[PDB]
C-alpha cells in the first residue's frame, strides 16, 4: 500500500527533472 499518483509524478515530473 502507497498509492499511485506519487508513483506517476516520480515518473513523469522525476522523469523529466533528470532527462533536463
Amino acid at each position: 500500500n502507497s498509492g499511485l499518483s506519487f508513483e506517476e509524478l516520480y515518473r513523469n515530473l522525476y522523469t523529466m527533472v533528470l532527462h533536463k
